[PDB]
């Protein structure tokens, strides 16, 4: 996984996502204080390019434990998900709708069960939003994690 050597515009992402036309779930206004992160869907398997501080503290991991990786890791206690693996303490169906919300640029939210670096189980209230690059098309997913 590279990552885009002048950083990304996350505060225009974000000023992009609350200008959205046709806005599909209740985001509301957001900024950089939250738990945010920013994956890449033109690279193999969706992966993190961009956390916040905030991410990194509530899940407790680091930036070097996070970037480069997709986010289904905080499924399990230890930090390991294979893909396409049957979840033992996620809901499948939770997860499934995930994934087809990605594959089809869809605004999606939803409860999932994750786990900290430590292990503590927590709800996290997630929303994910597609992101326009300077293309004009669709390059990159936000989410919004809330324990
Ligand atoms: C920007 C962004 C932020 C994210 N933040 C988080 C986060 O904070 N926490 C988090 O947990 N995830 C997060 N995700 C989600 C995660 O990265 C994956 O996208 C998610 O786990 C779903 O995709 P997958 O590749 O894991 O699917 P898969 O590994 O393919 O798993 C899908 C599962 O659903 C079941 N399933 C699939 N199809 C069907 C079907 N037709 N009928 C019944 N069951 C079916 C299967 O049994 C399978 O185990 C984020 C994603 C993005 C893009």
């Amino acid at each position: 996984t590279l990552y885009a050597p002048g950083g990304y515009d996350i505060m225009g992402y974000l000023i992009q996502i609350m200008n959205r036309p046709n806005p599909q779930v209740e985001l509301g206004p957001v900024d950089t204080s939250c738990a945010l992160i920013l994956c890449d869907l033109k690279q193999k398997d969706t992966p993190i390019v961009y956390a916040s501080e905030a991410f990194l503290y509530m899940t407790g991991y680091s930036n070097a434990e996070v970037l480069g990786r997709n986010c289904r890791f905080l499924q399990s206690p230890d930090g390991m998900v294979k893909p396409k693996s049957t979840r033992k303490y996620v809901d499948s169906n939770t997860i499934n709708t995930m994934r087809k919300a990605i594959d089809r640029n869809a605004e999606v939210q939803v409860e999932v069960v994750n786990f900290k670096k430590n292990g503590q189980r927590f709800v996290n209230f997630l929303t994910m939003i597609p992101v326009r690059d300077e293309t004009g098309e669709y390059r990159y997913s936000m989410g919004f994690q809330c324990e």
